[PDB]
RNA sequence: GGCCGGCAUGGUCCCAGCCUCCUCGCUGGCGCCGGCUGGGCAACACCAUUGCACUCCGGUGGCGAAUGGGAC
């Protein structure tokens, strides 16, 4: 499904074979376009893996990141993205 | 990776080859056979997982592996 827009985006569907520091990089790299982002956050736990975290400085960046890059083929996969249900704590530091 | 027992095996040195979860080594290891046993998930493989976080953090596996020439 989906939510409400939020500074961050959630992606999922991500090829777990791939370590912590190369999807971060890889992700900037695919990214860095639609705005400035603030960080990026991923986890190879058994519940986190397969999923990163893209906190973007404005939401438009966000917007326009999910609908351009929604199924993008990401390392032989099809990325997910969706709005993430609540705010990363970056973000809340800050308002 | 460690220890042990059996059979085997003349010594020292040189070069090359090979092996590997104990990285690869410029203090590595490498005759055949059998048994006991340690560490670790860091890398790699498989299994399982499609998972909404801001706390590093699933499991199992392999090391049950690896030889030729020369000089004295
Ligand atoms: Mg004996
Ligand atoms: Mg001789
Ligand atoms: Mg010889």
């Amino acid at each position: 499904p989906e939510t409400r827009p939020n500074h961050t985006i959630y992606i999922n569907n991500l090829n777990e074979k791939i370590k912590k520091d190369e999807l971060k990089k890889s992700l900037h790299a695919i990214f860095s376009r639609f705005g400035q982002i603030l960080d990026i956050l991923v986890s190879r736990s058994l519940k986190m893996r397969g999923q990163a975290f893209v906190i973007f400085k404005e939401v438009s960046s966000a917007t326009n990141a999910l609908r351009s890059m929604q199924g993008f083929p990401f390392y032989d996969k099809p990325m997910r993205i969706q709005y993430a249900k609540t705010d990363s704590d970056i973000i809340a530091k800050m308002k």
